């Protein structure tokens, strides 16, 4: 529920934190594992994201300290030894971050031509584009220009994630002639466009901002896409 603008605001005082007091410290005891190596790279991951942001890192627990980012449970910290340096942080009112949170803080710190930009706006894509030969596209005779695939398979030209209701080809999106977009279900669990669910193996017209829905029915699964489509395109083709 944080605006663009509120969420701008939010994360350039945070950058400012970070680049001028911020001191994190890397909680190094751990929960038995069972080869310690493999969360060693992702904590070293963590820190050179922090030194990006001209943060401080600390080898040692002081009471200078801001933040202690570690693999433990945070849930459990009521349970440990008052000597423990998580019961002490807590105690004190200190941050205490899971790798996790922290990684999640990190990305919200930012550390042929375009037919149209999906923007997943559920979150869990990254912001991608789709791309085509112009050239060649106005040299095919065919109806149907280019053809995208959207579906749980990572072999697709978009993946959509390892999803329990999607289909490994679940939608397509069809570049027809004279720079128009057009939408194609063929999952077997559905696909929606503004909210309406399309007919499958149908081809329906895209507009701006129309915004697809798959996996509805579980609110986990879920996951819309925005389609803004370039101009250029089609006022150059």
């Amino acid at each position: 529920h944080m605006t663009p603008k509120e969420l701008l605001e939010w994360q350039t005082n945070w950058k400012k934190i970070m680049k001028r007091d911020s001191r994190i410290y890397f909680d190094i005891t751990d929960d038995v594992e069972m080869y310690k190596s493999k969360m060693d790279k992702r904590r070293d991951l963590l820190k050179r994201g922090f030194l990006t942001l001209g943060a401080q890192i600390t080898q040692f627990f002081d009471t200078t300290v801001t933040i202690v980012i570690t693999r433990r449970s945070v849930e459990n910290i009521y349970l440990l030894k008052d000597t423990d340096i998580l019961s002490r942080a807590k105690k004190n009112y200190m941050k205490v971050w899971s790798y996790e949170k922290a990684a999640r803080f990190l990305k919200n710190l930012d550390v042929e031509n375009i037919v149209c930009r999906v923007i997943c706006t559920t979150g869990q894509i990254p912001i991608r584009d789709l791309s085509a030969d112009i050239s060649q596209v106005l040299k095919e005779k065919r109806s149907i220009k280019k053809v995208w695939t959207f579906g749980r398979n990572p072999a697709c030209d978009y993946h959509l994630g390892n999803i329990s209701r999607l289909s490994n080809k679940h939608f397509q999106i069809l570049l027809g002639e004279d720079g128009n977009l057009l939408l194609n279900d063929i999952s077997t669990n559905g696909t929606w466009l503004n909210g309406q669910k399309v007919e499958k193996n149908s081809n329906q017209l895209l507009s701006q901002g129309d915004e697809i829905t798959v996996g509805v029915g579980v609110e986990s699964d879920i996951l819309s896409l925005v389609i803004f489509i370039n101009d250029k395109f089609k006022q150059c083709l």
